[PDB]
């Protein structure tokens, strides 16, 4: 009931209100919004957002949220987490995770590693990569002017001079996901931030610089690491391996808080494994690079300084491999302390899969929950915590169809050539949350060249999932006069649904069939948290049937549904899948 001359901002409303204003109307949210200094952007991605608007999609209700960036909070995060003083282990538990070392280790390259060059270093570098404290230039500025200082610091460190090791803490800038929280009542508006922790982008690239092998784990050598394959063929050589078993089981590992529990021996184990790849000239680097971290010097973004007891700052450079192989020598470990099973039998009556403190091991059945059992308390000698759960044990799979991994689960695919396979999957309002508000920070603003980018690039990643296919499809429908956006995940050079062939190895129109139940799993937090109505389905079909009827070869035809309703199939043409800010 408000007045006339008033009614003029109500056309420009985009979602429902979010004030909770008991005695005052709250008509709706724009979608514009004040950035951090003065400027007015948009929230999420137009083009992509627009769409899921056009179908029951309120982007207001996606399980998404900023992160509390601001100093209270933060403090009371680097006190709640990082706080705390070194995990005891059990005696022996370092000897024992170096024998199982050397039980995986790759006498091929023992001793081989060495320094790299500048160019391979720089390869897709992050520029942008934050810069210290006491220190002006970043990354990229760095390489330009105080080049040569990385030099000398990587000649310091080899000499084993003296060094000022510190690290500089700040709460990271990012929305999260609370589809976990809302699901359950509580309706967060916002959550703790992740604190970061990062050695000066001078250290970081001296760092990186001689042990970019084993940093960027170029020749993986760490057992089960898969950060370094790509997510849309993943599953299905975890498939392989579970259909080998007779009647397989996969236990799924949950630190609490790895990098908060990584102690000081842990650092120094790697400083060993280190050492075993590197060539000798290059010990007193490693060790004397790995003496530094075992109690770090802290300045807080604030300007607060903590002398910091060995952990992980998950700014250094050795983070992923260092907590990937230390992650892995520890479960491996426990699995052996459970079971009964010998160390050097481990790959035999089991196999394992990490992705930095995240994994899981397949085994026989009874294995696994005999690993399941003993394996917390193991573990929390270990010095490596389990999260406490309610059936006070490990998370077991039964089916492979419930392995949770890297943040996703398989999901089933039938070929139009009645074969199948296994696609990463994940939940759709998570799919969607991501795809409505994941704007080019490595830029700024918005084109429909960059959003035609982002759809492609979740193309390749959630084909799987038609309502996203579909919105994908229907952005890259746009501006077919513009090449894609390199700011992206991935990108496209000449047809994009060629592409998708150039690396799903097959074609779009014959993606046949989604499963059904890990679908309909998939699909629950749309319906539960609002997010979608019952027309959203039908609305977005009709989208793309509209496009695709008229006369021509219609990108929105691959969609085997929307090909069917329309009489039209798509001709695919050239397409090469190509990288652009992909980690």
């Amino acid at each position: 009931v408000i007045r006339e001359h008033n009614k003029w901002i109500l056309k420009k409303i985009r979602f429902q209100g979010n004030l909770n204003t008991k005695k005052m109307l709250n008509p709706g949210k724009l979608s514009e919004q004040l950035d951090r200094e003065g400027r007015k952007r948009n929230i999420y991605n137009h083009q992509i957002g627009t769409i899921m608007s056009s179908a029951g999609i309120r982007l207001e209700k996606l399980p998404i949220v900023r992160a509390q960036t601001d100093t209270k909070t933060f403090h009371e995060a680097i006190r709640d987490k990082i706080d705390k003083s070194e995990n005891r282990q059990n005696p022996e538990l370092h000897n024992k995770l170096l024998e199982i070392f050397h039980t995986i280790a790759q006498p091929t390259l023992k001793h081989t590693y060495g320094e790299v060059t500048w160019e391979q270093l720089e390869a897709g570098v992050n520029r942008k990569g934050a810069a210290g404290f006491l220190e002006k230039k970043n990354i990229g500025e760095v390489l330009d002017s105080e080049k040569h200082l990385v030099e000398q610091l990587v000649r310091d460190l080899k000499a084993g001079r003296k060094i000022k090791y510190y690290e500089t803490a700040i709460p990271k800038n990012e929305k999260r996901d609370v589809s976990d929280d809302w699901q359950a009542g509580d309706l967060v508006v916002e959550k703790r931030p992740r604190v970061i922790q990062y050695p000066e982008a001078k250290t970081r690239l001296a760092i990186t610089k001689v042990m970019y092998n084993w940093v960027k784990q170029q020749p993986v050598v760490i057992p089960g690491y898969e950060g370094k394959t790509p997510l849309f063929n993943i599953f299905d050589k975890v498939r392989k391996e579970w259909d080998s078993f007779n009647e397989p089981v996969a236990v799924s590992f949950d630190t609490k808080a790895w990098d908060t529990q990584v102690t000081s021996k842990d650092l120094q184990l790697i400083g060993e494994i280190q050492k075993y790849y590197y060539k000798k000239e290059w010990h007193k680097f490693i060790d004397t690079i790995t003496d530094h971290m075992t109690e770090v010097p802290v300045i807080t973004a604030d300007g607060e300084v903590y002398i910091r007891n060995g952990q992980r700052g998950s700014g250094q450079p050795d983070t992923s491999a260092g907590n990937s192989m230390l992650n892995v020598l520890t479960m491996m470990y426990a699995f052996c302390e459970s079971t009964g099973v010998p160390y050097k039998s481990f790959n035999r009556v089991a196999r394992i899969h990490v992705c930095g403190d995240d994994g899981f091991l397949i085994t026989e059945k009874g294995l696994g929950l005999k690993f399941a059992n003993k394996g917390m308390q193991i573990l929390h000698e270990a010095g490596k915590p389990q999260k406490i759960t309610e059936g006070e044990k490990m998370k077991v799979a039964y089916r492979f169809e419930d392995i949770e991994f890297c943040s996703h689960t398989p999901v089933p695919v039938r070929w139009s050539d009645n074969t199948s396979s296994h696609m990463a999957g994940r939940d759709t309002a998570v799919i969607l949350s991501k795809m409505a508000t994941r704007l080019d920070s490595s830029g700024e603003r918005g084109t429909t060249a960059y959003e035609k980018a982002v759809a492609f690039s979740f193309l390749l990643m959630y084909s799987w999932n038609p309502l996203v296919r579909r919105i994908c499809l229907l952005v890259l429908s746009q501006q077919p006069e513009t090449d894609p956006s390199k700011h992206a995940t991935y990108y496209y050079k000449g047809d994009p649904i060629g592409a998708y062939k150039d690396v799903i190895g097959r074609n779009l129109s014959e993606l046949k069939r989604t499963g059904f139940e890990k679908l309909a799993n998939l699909n629950l937090s749309l319906s539960t948290l609002g997010v979608w109505t019952k027309h959203t389905s039908k609305r977005i079909i009709q989208d793309c049937v509209a496009i695709g009827k008229e006369e021509g070869n219609w990108l929105v035809k691959p969609d085997r549904l929307i090909s069917s309703k329309t009489g039209h199939l798509y001709i695919p043409d050239k397409g090469f899948t190509l990288q652009g800010k992909h980690y």
